């Protein structure tokens, strides 16, 4: 299942966990989560890296657990893959296959001056991930925290839902707010995802109006507005047609009510039938 | 420059198709008092603007006033008139095209072209500056400063344009109804804004809704610059873009004799690029 790292290896492959960051050329890509994760090679692939710091060192141990425990039970085309971990001396790491083309919300904000992602593109990345969750839900796992920054993009640009360390309020369903745990929850925020993938927008902007971006289906239901008026202008291949599928598709998620929105199958089939 | 027969220039845009070019005929848009069609004519792109109806003879004293301008404006950093067409009706004007559009659509990224870089940001800032420094050298206001009158070429080389003001680009004094070379200078500040953050000039639905305001905030340091700089860049040091944000602040600076001259705004860019 696993391959068993030694502490060891990971400090000499992340470069004695250099902490300047990857623009520099150090190892150090990320924090938060009670740990920091720094780039490396083991196995002949590219890893994120993982390594706890130190609340209660025996909580760490429990999530530590947990997370291992999780992850080897999902293993899936769309969800990001968990390679190993080292219980070993000094510190608790976890190794993920790295993915190079990062988090679809930096892509959909063309982070760095990447290009902005092609309509064609965008359609197969609301596919995976939908399958992705598809495969979370038919093995009763809950997400709890569907958002762009959660979705990974690999060489191929295909989508691997990940969770980084209640949730993110501008994607909770409100149900989600009152305390309720359901899968319906995930779809909502997955339909607030697909707004992102059609307008380009931030989930959330203090400085906008609306600042939630999942309120423009008001303005639209209130016809004040079109989905036209928000569709990404980065695009040049995007057809009336399939974006407005693609919007009916985020529209039915986000009900408020959550025995009225499909469940991951039935998006699955909607967005099947939007590039058939 | 040529003089061109109206039904020559009927022939080369499709007899004016007025469906926009996404649509596949030959409209690019709409400006001054006139239509703007895409040709092409003589081994060259071209882009027509046709004149229309307003007193018909005033109609061709603007005609002729852009002829008699624009004939002694050649530059690097200024639009190519190329030639007319004044037989019978209508009035025309043939300019070189433009093949990679206007400032403003690049910084948004338009139909998805790439983003462009902070080096080539800085070119092309250097560039307007040089084609307004012309301008006022000749004894010429530009009066209507906007990334949407900074087209680019293939080279992505920067020709000022113009086709009274605009709202979100205006000093104060130009506004109470000023003409003056110092409210271009105001205009341009708005621009290398824009270049620094790729935001828009006025957003209706943004906070604030004019994108000099951003000025105040910094000034007033409720925020930073690098808070508002454009995520679409991997080439930006904060260094440079401070002191293009200094330039810009200078530029933006509300009363109009303390704001730099064109010249000074080149010597500024010129110690930006190092
Ligand atoms: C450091 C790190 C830590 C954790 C995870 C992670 O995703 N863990 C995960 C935990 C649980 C679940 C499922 N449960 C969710 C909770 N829920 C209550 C139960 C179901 C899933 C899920 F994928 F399946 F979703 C994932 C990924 C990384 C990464 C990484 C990485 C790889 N390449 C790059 C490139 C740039 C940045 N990161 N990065
Ligand atoms: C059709 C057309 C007509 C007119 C002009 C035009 O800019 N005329 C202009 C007239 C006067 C002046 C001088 N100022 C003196 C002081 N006066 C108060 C203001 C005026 C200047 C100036 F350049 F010098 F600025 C320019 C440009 C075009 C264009 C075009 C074109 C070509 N490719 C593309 C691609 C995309 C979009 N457009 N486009
Ligand atoms: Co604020
Ligand atoms: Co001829
Ligand atoms: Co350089
Ligand atoms: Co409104």
């Amino acid at each position: 299942r696993f391959h068993s790292f030694s502490f060891y290896e990971l400090k000499n492959v992340t470069n004695n966990f250099d902490e300047r960051p990857i623009s520099v050329g150090g190892n150090k890509m990320g924090e938060g989560g009670f740990g920091v994760v720094y780039k490396g090679y083991v196995n002949n692939t590219t890893v994120a890296v993982k390594k706890l710091a130190a609340i209660t060192t025996e909580e760490l141990k429990q999530q530590f657990d947990q997370e291992i425990k999780v992850m080897a039970k999902c293993q899936h085309e769309n969800l990001v893959e968990l390679l190993g971990f080292s219980s070993d001396g000094d510190d608790l790491c976890l190794v993920y296959v790295y993915m190079p083309n990062g988090s679809l919300l930096d892509r959909l904000s063309c982070l760095d001056g990447t290009p902005p992602l092609s309509w064609h593109m965008r359609c197969k990345i609301a596919q995976g991930a939908a399958n992705g969750i598809n495969f979370l839900h038919e093995n009763h796992h809950i997400h709890r925290d569907i958002k762009s920054a959660n979705i990974l993009l690999d060489e191929a640009f295909t989508a691997k839902i990940s969770d980084f360390g209640v949730g993110t309020t501008a994607y909770m369903a409100p149900e989600a707010l009152r305390g309720e745990i359901t899968p319906k929850s995930d779809i909502y925020s997955f339909g607030v995802v697909l707004l992102e993938i059609i307008t380009g927008l931030p989930a959330v902007d203090e400085h906008r109006e609306p600042q939630l971006l999942l309120d423009i289906k008001e303005e639209i239901e209130d016809e004040e507005k079109t989905i036209e008026d928000y569709i990404d202008k980065k695009m040049n291949d995007a057809d009336s047609t399939s974006v407005e599928a693609m919007y009916s598709v985020a529209s039915q998620c986000l009900h408020e009510k959550k025995n009225k929105r499909p469940d991951i199958k039935k998006v699955q089939q909607l967005l099947q039938e939007m590039t058939a």
